[PDB]
């Protein structure tokens, strides 16, 4: 059952994905009663968890620590100032610790989705490699989580799946001009179709040409303005 | 402001029991296409997380590693018949792993919750002892949360934070049956209106005649059948 797991796997990163946000929410809101300014700063949640994670008061913020993140002078600069001149309060070191749990949790959140990534991207080259060889390792899950089963989605036809539409987002179609992108979604869903369904009996790996074939067809559809 | 860090503490509780609940559906979902019969004999979900963590496969169960854990025999059979006689699917060493990032997730949200805990009750001892004194830290810190702040509480009257009801939570409200609860809530709600208000000032400590002024008005009551 080895494509229920590749999909258990895609719905666990919407989770950690939902819970990032969630603990960063109340990170942002927390750490802020100390540095209320590095909150609009950076929206990069990873980032601010970093911050209060390996630095915690804003006063030991430092130009070298700060380029051990890649922060650009530029950007180091107002950080720093906005902690000299900050607004916040001050804070115990058993305050920063208790912030500090939350943060590297998100910290921890961040690895496991590269992590289950990874698992995912195994599985999906085993499971359904030419589906893969489309549209990649997390958007293939992706349409067997909302197909069910990768038997359930190998009896849909190009129709069906062009609308889960989901597949809207692969680059050549989310590149496009809309006006473009009926003709390419349906190009898509038809070799997904075929992909599915060598992939559902078990066949021979025809992801090359596969690959191809939609190329060939998208030139065709952009070179007819 | 060391009484809004308590606030967002006792909110970060919450944020984890959410979460906990959020992984622990997946991880139940997930690790169920492997021991369909696991979900249903282990209502907790610290102890779910736990197998899945520290043992894995079914096959890996025993009546030792079991006792290890505290289920008394009665139980320790049904598991491991049913893990016998299981109608589940077989894993790989990548699944079980992979499944098991979510599991020692939840594992390292329950430590957390503790450890909070232990934050907010030694904040709060210091920020609003008599409040503490009175309901204890985490109800303590959750009026808080309602009312905005410390100051925003000692100003509500005992009819408002009667309502905010919450305080319904305390032992000697809810042990009580339904008629009695309105003249106990009253009570408390009134010991409560003047605790916040030594707090606020930041005066001398009352908490112990509080709490004797409390248990008298609540056995007159109780003594009126």
């Amino acid at each position: 059952k080895r494509d229920l797991l590749a999909i258990q796997a895609v719905r666990a990163m919407d989770d950690i994905d939902k819970t990032i946000n969630l603990f960063s929410e109340r990170l942002r809101e927390w750490y802020s009663i100390h540095f209320p300014e590095l909150d609009k700063l950076i929206e990069d949640h990873e980032e601010y968890a970093t911050i209060v994670s390996r630095f915690g008061d804003r006063g030991f913020l430092t130009i070298d620590s700060l380029k051990e993140l890649g922060f650009n002078e530029q950007r180091i600069n107002r950080i720093l100032d906005a902690a000299k001149k900050s607004i916040g309060a001050d804070i115990s070191e058993d305050d920063l610790s208790a912030m500090r749990m939350i943060a590297n949790t998100i910290l921890d959140l961040y690895n496991i989705r590269r992590n289950l990534n990874n698992y995912l991207e195994g599985v999906m080259k085993e499971v359904a490699p030419n589906v893969t060889a489309l549209v990649g390792p997390a958007l293939g899950a992706r349409l067997l989580s909302i197909a069910g089963s990768l038997d359930e989605l190998a009896k849909m036809p190009a129709s069906t799946i062009q609308v889960l539409g989901i597949i809207f987002q692969y680059p050549a179609i989310h590149t496009s001009p809309r006006w473009q992108r009926g003709k390419i979604a349906r190009a898509l869903a038809a070799k997904l179709a075929i992909a599915a369904r060598v992939d559902a009996f078990s066949g021979r790996f025809i992801g090359d040409q596969l690959n191809e074939q939609l190329k060939k067809r998208i030139d065709e559809i952009k070179e007819k303005f």
